């Protein structure tokens, strides 16, 4: 249980978006990746840099009212203001009741939750949002996590024909974190690869009857998580993911997961 | 386990709404939780007081053809009649040939499905809705059940702004019952609180690899539950729980899960 | 593990249809169902008959991009063509890091991916597409299938009060295939049964905490299967399923599971 603490920024982006960085003017969308260990406290001190009120919200974490991020619980940024923003985790354990207390651990997210509506309807849509991952004791680590946003119909508020794209190589352990947001459900498939639909995305063994799926509905703040070893048992290749809701795939909204060979080369494809 | 028998009303209501109740004139929309442990049969009396067929149809246990409540079974209910529709439930156990028999355990729930049409489409959008537990033999159990039924962009049949509210004091053991109904998707989300995908919305211990959560996609029929520790490591609080599809939540349709000190008191909120 | 190999067919059905068959003029809607064993291989000898390109694109099986039947990878077949297609499936097993890799068992679909749209919307729309099974040793075998695609606002590509109904007798062990497609999302119901929310639809034992349901929420691409004893607990009779959505139920979008006594009888 380490106390952790980060600076974080709403910016407004020269292109009109609104995201979350690390640093002044290095905002992302989708926000940077917050990794914590089941037990830690993280605060962040964030910074509302815009000229209109923001906040930051966050799913599954341990939280107090007053880092609640919203009006109704006086935890929203005046523009140019600053708070500290506080998030506790536990690990799971056995209460005095007898009962099993489930942990923090799993795959999770942040958001606005006053820009444009009291529910951050504009600040999602204009893209402050990202992941939070927390992990338990003994979580295996990925060499690499790429996190897939379905916000309304776009993906990472990128435009068509845009990725995002994400590169590999065989054999690589890929994690990849999918949020969802917005006014329309959707389905999450992912070509050559898939996942347990579980706390880790992962089955734990032979006794673990988890449903093993490439394909997944999602709707407006779910968040889920997998692994995979790149292109095990299918090769290097251009691996696409994409919404599997017919009119939304037809509008070009679509990713690449390119998985290389050792030798830097991929099978040729036609983006 | 036990042989249990109750009546059961069905009752027009002000607003053009139709709702079930144990006592006439004591309709409620949802109408009264049924619980029951498996094993338990239950018979259930039910007038249709309406001046249009009804029925009674539930999810998960089990019924014979006659406890349908579908015009295909000739199990509703003629206006001002009476039908004994019959529950039953099961433990869990092995079969002779050693697979394993799912038990009746559930978060389930009953609806009418005869009235506007023969799927109870409008008996549905009335109000013609409810809440059944039932539960295994060491099963926890809580200080309260709230049930929670997203119906259409209704909550409870409650218009934009209206709650509902559910109060606790920091520490109880507190259960929610969710249910979904109408035309559509939903994503049900509560502020500070979290839970299990599973059964009981609770971890068996440390073998169980269920997804905690607190944001689900729900559609119509869907029904399913958990048990919070109200305030469990964020607090006492004014709690919020809505949709978090984005219109849905813009409409005001958005309640309080209102956790107190044990001082009665609870941070301000506005 | 064994190696086989199938011919299927892709041809215009009436109606403005199109579907897969394992002989020419004899393509369904749904498709064939393929049913393979953990660590079997597949090769799919597939000859496009019609006058559009399409393909074969399959969920959760192991394929290399020669066979994602995308035009991305270029594995699509030209109006006339042939391509053999490959699925392999694996078994699980412990990997070097320590982790458990998923083996292939499951309930899948397969479908085409490049009429109307890239995406294969034309072509999922007027029925190609087909169930997939992949057992793992040991799983419990039915003794019927049955698979129930919500396609759009149709069941098996079927106009609406059009079923189907599938016939079982009391203490059948009958195996349900579940996919969706299209535009909309749905939740499946079937009155009177229910089954565990996981990759068998079965519990495995006391230890398996999934939720038992009777209603699901799917949408397009989705698969689930399970198994039910037919009339276990609730006895013989016409047993409905259904979309829960209702519009959906209400458009006459409705089958039955006509469950006999051992005489024959169903509950008139
Ligand atoms: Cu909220
Ligand atoms: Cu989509
Ligand atoms: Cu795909
Ligand atoms: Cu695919
Ligand atoms: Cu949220
Ligand atoms: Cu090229
Ligand atoms: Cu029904
Ligand atoms: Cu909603
Ligand atoms: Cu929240
Ligand atoms: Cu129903
Ligand atoms: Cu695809
Ligand atoms: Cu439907
Ligand atoms: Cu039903
Ligand atoms: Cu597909």
């Amino acid at each position: 249980g380490e106390v952790r603490r980060i600076k974080l920024y709403a910016e407004r982006l020269a292109d009109g978006q609104m995201g979350y960085g690390l640093e002044k003017g290095r905002a992302t969308i989708p926000g940077p990746l917050i990794e914590l260990n089941e037990g830690d406290t993280l605060h962040i001190e964030f910074e509302n840099t815009m000229d209109v009120r923001a906040s930051l919200h966050v799913h599954g974490l341990d939280y107090e009212v007053s880092s609640d991020g919203t009006t109704l619980n006086k935890s929203d940024v005046e523009p140019g203001g600053t708070r500290t923003y506080t998030w506790r985790t536990h690990a799971p354990g056995r209460r005095s009741d007898g009962t099993w207390r489930a942990g923090s651990a799993g795959y999770w997210h942040y958001h606005d939750h006053v820009v444009g509506t009291e529910h951050g309807t504009g600040g999602i849509r204009k893209g402050l949002y990202g992941p939070v991952i927390v992990r338990r004791k003994g979580d295996v680590l990925p060499d690499a996590t790429h996190t897939i946003v379905f916000n309304d119909m776009l993906i990472n508020n990128r435009p068509a024909h845009s990725g995002p794209n994400f590169e590999a190589t065989v054999g690589d352990r890929v994690e990849f974190v999918m949020i969802t947001h917005g006014e329309y459900y959707h389905t999450f498939h992912m070509h050559g690869h898939r996942w347990a639909d579980n706390r880790t995305g992962m089955l734990t063994g032979p006794d673990d009857p988890s449903q093993v799926v490439d394909n997944k509905i999602v709707g407006p703040a779910d968040s889920f998580g997998f692994q995979v070893i790149a292109g095990e048992g299918v090769g290097a290749g251009a691996w696409m993911y994409h919404c599997h809701v017919q009119s939304h795939s037809d509008m070009g909204f679509v990713g690449l997961f390119l998985v290389k060979k050792t030798d830097g080369t991929i099978p040729g494809y036609e983006p």
